[PDB]
């Protein structure tokens, strides 16, 4: 029993963690097999940062401008291009500790796990949700540039999230690592903002059959509700819709419970229109969004991975 | 910016998780040189586990007896010995992926990352404070056991818990790994129960400062308070009384931010005496009391580790 927001395991990619830098700029990045993968703003500096022409900027670099630290290991660059936001940088030594790996994009909704890095060190892991409006809630300083977020999946990495840059609300925007953004941000200097979120609403559900398998029960009522009725509520509070295919996601949490999944959203129509009345629920007093239905499942299940 | 339950990298421990396998019992150990260290409840069985004699049961076993994988290799056990609580297995290999390590024992208030693990493979890792009373608020199910607590120093692995069982309330106990456990608990079937538990005041503390440092500011007032006069409050609002020593350790921050220990304590202390009021303090509708002033100074400066 207990229910903690838990990152996987961080061994696979740390072993892929380098540091780049490239005249006054240090950040981290990515080596698997012999690329290593980087923001591309590791080529800018602080007047270029404004607004800059990376193809401009690229074919004035040489191979040697890149200097690329393994550890204590000095990479040899070999060949540079860029892909989108990120670099490439070619290196004359495959990683032999690549693990088995995907480059995966994912959806506003899900979670995955954040390896913060600085100097190409590792210095901790969280879990994180691409928020609906494409940015995350992360916790990144200077340095943290070039960090990634991932899944595991028995013994399969999948990166989906590269660190770029923060808003100037404190939440902080990024690529897959195809360099391709999330969201509609750029690496620039410009006033970006993030633009109205709302709360993932199947992900609060899925939370509160954790914690009805955890022992937390005093918000669960005789009543029901219509999917539709609930989809009012929710539209009022911020709430997203919810779809037939998440009421199909929440099934299996739905029958482990026996609590049917409407009647679960006529539990949290109640929490929406009353509050919490001073009580927490796993230990927490909001309606916490960042577990997915795979997340509870996991968790109050046992899932490990080699 | 930004502020997260933030777990050290688990790569070097993962590289010390082994299965260990007595009987119908099967648990995980943790391989450090030639010794693996596990429960020594591994020994028991269904009708065993009432009111065992741990010494009787231990003279009863052979070598051979012990099953311990390490991955997909067969580790040879070649002696065994009980240390308290924990059973420490000589094998005829040692693990080449030994860290710098050593076994310390924390206090009370103290965090630590939590490595869960199933058959000898890491799950999840996840950010945990010994409570006052000894519990830990964990994510652990059956086959957890001997699933290990550390914090990483630079290069150094400082092993600080070892699981061993779960309370009635859902709260978890183990050992240090000497074998001796936190708090009043013992490996047998009796009812054990956690005691009264009480709200970390100098953890609160720092988490205000780390929301003043992220931009939270709402709760700061211009009223101070004498430190007599805020623990009376803390009394009566069950939190553990903030000694000079606790001033002390908060300078740094307090120096950071500009704002006197006295003074966030008269905002502590209106925040206990009214409430939030609707609002939120680094997304939280509740005060934090699980993560040190060293947690906040790491994660708002930036320390890493090789
Ligand atoms: C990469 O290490 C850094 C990560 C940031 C720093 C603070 N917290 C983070 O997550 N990225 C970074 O600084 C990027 C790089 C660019 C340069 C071209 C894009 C700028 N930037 C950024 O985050 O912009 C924030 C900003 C806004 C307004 C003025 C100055 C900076
Ligand atoms: C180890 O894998 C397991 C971890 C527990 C299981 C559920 N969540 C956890 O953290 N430990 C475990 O089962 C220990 C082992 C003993 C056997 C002698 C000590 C029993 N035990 C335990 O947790 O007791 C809980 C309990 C209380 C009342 C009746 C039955 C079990």
């Amino acid at each position: 029993s207990g229910f903690r927001k838990m990152a996987f395991p961080s061994g696979k990619v740390e072993g892929c963690m380098v540091q780049v830098t490239c005249g006054t700029t240090t950040l981290n990045g990515l080596w698997l097999d012999d690329v290593v993968y980087c923001p591309r703003h590791v080529i800018c500096t602080s007047e270029d940062m404004l607004n800059p022409n990376y193809e401009d900027l690229l074919i004035r670099k040489s191979n040697h401008n890149f200097l690329v630290q393994a550890g204590n290991v000095q990479l040899r660059v070999i060949g540079h291009s860029m892909q989108n936001c990120v670099l490439k940088l070619k290196v004359d030594t495959a990683n032999p500790k690549t693990p088995k790996y995907k480059f995966v994009r994912i959806q506003p909704g899900q979670t995955f796990s954040v390896l913060a890095c600085y100097n190409g060190s590792p210095s901790g892991v969280y879990q994180c949700a691409m928020r609906p409006n494409f940015t995350i809630k992360g916790s990144f300083l200077n340095g943290s540039c070039g960090s990634v977020g991932f899944n595991i999946d028995y013994d399969c990495v999948s990166f989906c999230y590269m660190h770029h840059m923060e808003l100037p609300t404190g939440v902080h925007a990024g690529t897959d690592l195809e360099g391709n953004f999330y969201g509609p941000f750029v690496d620039r200097q410009t006033a970006q903002a993030a633009g109205t979120d709302t709360t993932i609403t199947v992900n609060v559900l899925a939370w509160l059959y954790a914690a009805v398998i955890n022992g937390d029960r005093w918000f669960l009522n005789r009543f029901t509700t219509t999917l539709n009725d609930f989809n009012l509520v929710a539209m009022k509070y911020n709430y997203e819709p919810l779809t037939q295919d998440h009421v199909d996601i929440l099934g299996p949490l739905s029958a482990q419970t026996g609590i049917a999944v409407l009647d679960m959203c006529a539990s949290l129509k109640e929490l929406l229109q009353n509050g919490m009345n001073g009580r927490t629920i796993l230990g927490s007093a909001l309606l916490e969004d960042e577990f997915t239905p795979f997340d509870v499942v996991r968790q109050c299940s046992g899932v490990t991975f080699q």
